[PDB]
């Protein structure tokens, strides 16, 4: 409808895959070569289905910070014949908060979903699913289930993926610049 739909549409109509695991299906975000990234609690093993094809995944990383704390992100390298578009240079280098959000969903349930969220603050902490969790984004808006690995833009950056909510506020975990140098 606007610009931040614009950004959105783009990055979800050749950045995204419908990834399922043994947890359910999830938008997954694609980011360079054959890496794309997840919410921990998909559980990805070492199979996984990218748009219903048998995929072997070559290597999944749950990342914690240097505090040893969860920050609720799987990098996955997938055993994929083709790469996708390298989007690294859209990804902030520092936390931060941001004004006017869409959070952009794909998948069998909800197919072209985009939620505009507003602001989205720096909440830092918080115990997700009774996981201390760091680097979490928040905003105003009711996300149900299903949403989880949506992704979280403004207009020329993208910013997060959902990983849960409460009812009323939404949360997304940072995606930064400094997780995807090769
Ligand atoms: C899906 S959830 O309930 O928000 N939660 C995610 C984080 C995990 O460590 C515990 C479960």
């Amino acid at each position: 409808m606007g610009p931040g739909f614009d950004f959105a549409q783009a990055i979800m109509k050749k950045n995204t895959v419908i990834a399922r695991t043994e947890k359910g299906e999830f938008t997954m975000l694609g980011v360079y070569d054959r890496v794309a990234v997840i919410p921990t609690h998909a559980s990805v093993g070492e199979i996984i289905y990218i748009n219903d094809v048998e995929t072997r995944v070559l290597d999944a990383c749950a990342l914690r910070d240097l505090t040893d704390t969860n920050l609720e992100i799987t990098i996955v390298k997938l055993d994929r014949n083709q790469k996708f578009r390298d989007i690294r240079h859209f990804l902030p280098r520092c936390e931060d908060d941001y004004n006017d959000a869409v959070l952009s969903v794909h998948t069998s349930k909800f197919p072209n979903m985009y939620i505009p969220v507003g602001q989205v603050t720096n909440y830092g902490f918080l115990n997700l699913g009774g996981t201390p969790t760091h680097r979490i984004l928040m905003y105003n808006f009711p996300t149900r289930a299903g949403q989880c690995g949506g992704v979280v833009t403004t207009t020329g950056k993208v910013i997060g993926i959902h990983v849960g909510g409460n009812g009323a506020q939404g949360f997304a975990a940072m995606l930064l610049h400094s997780y995807f140098t090769d």
